[PDB]
């Protein structure tokens, strides 16, 4: 069982003596070791216990001044960035974000401060359709990092997953379509996955996070107008790593083989299997390469 309070107190990544630490944990050394097992690195030098970040910690006010006017909440340790946006939905506007260094619920040995992890609140017209939204989120991320996309919502470098996207619908009666979009991008992971450190060795999470968020909001606004138009489908093809490739579509009824044929106006995957094009929805099916 993870000691959440101990992790939160150690989150500043500054040294803390056991006299204070013994308050948050009862059997302390058993809990420090349990945190070490889940991939966190707590090093005790002499009498000083310190948590080690994989990358330099983020500065909240630097992000806030860079992403004005969007309101930013920074928590070093949180259960879920999506839950905070959901739980505080009544106090937020478009683009308000919850950025964290570690998510306790969610890689397995995921590192503290090794990922760009943020969630944000977005609203659409209640009539509007969100079909293809996860494709817009992925394409924006791929364009910023000059990497590839995989349908429906995978970001790829060297055919390896560089991050993940989670789009959720809030059960709030705003008269609008309320969505929490969650993003995790691997920057430096301790080690079938990829990290931005490979593509850009001198990358800094402080600069990349506003860059990604700004382009993401552009494409979301483009989606509100253009939809999944022909220009978007051309943009998808440019960054698709599975374009016109021999693919296997894993479905609840088994695997359908064929050749990838891009996307339609609803964001559905188009595959040529036999002599007909078969279309699939993202949540129901999974994409792989023969």
């Amino acid at each position: 069982m993870m000691n959440f309070t101990l992790l939160t107190y150690l989150a500043d990544c500054q040294p803390k003596v056991r006299s204070e630490l013994e308050k948050f944990s009862k059997n302390l050394e058993e809990d420090i070791q349990q945190l070490r097992e889940i991939g966190l690195d707590i090093l005790v030098d002499g009498q000083d216990y310190r948590l080690v970040p994989m990358l330099p910690l983020l500065n909240p006010q630097q992000i806030s001044t860079a992403l004005f006017p969007y309101s930013i909440h920074y928590q070093p340790i949180i259960s879920s960035t999506n839950e905070w946006i959901l739980q505080n939905i009544l106090s937020l506007k478009k683009g308000d974000l919850c950025v964290a260094e570690y998510q306790t619920a969610g890689q397995w040995l995921s590192p503290f401060a090794g990922q760009i992890m943020f969630s944000f609140y977005w609203a659409f017209d209640p009539k509007k359709s969100i079909e293809g939204l996860s494709l817009v989120i992925g394409l924006a991320i791929a364009e910023v990092l000059n990497v590839q996309v995989k349908w429906p919502n995978d970001i790829l470098f060297d055919e390896r997953k560089l991050g993940g996207i989670l789009v959720e619908i809030a059960n709030h009666k705003n008269g609008m379509l309320n969505l929490v979009i969650g993003i995790g991008i691997n920057v430096s992971l301790s080690k079938p996955y990829a990290e931005v450190c490979e593509i850009d060795p001198d990358v800094e999470r402080q600069t990349l996070l506003p860059k990604l968020i700004q382009h993401l909001y552009t494409r979301l606004n483009i989606f509100e107008q253009n939809g999944i138009d022909e220009e978007f489908q051309q943009a998808w093809q440019s960054y698709n790593a599975f374009s016109n490739s021999e693919i296997n579509v894993l479905t609840e009824q088994g695997v359908i083989s064929g050749i990838e044929q891009g996307i339609d106006e609803r964001g559905y995957l188009k595959v040529l299997c036999g002599n007909k094009i078969q279309m699939f929805n993202g949540g129901e099916v999974s994409l792989r390469k023969k």
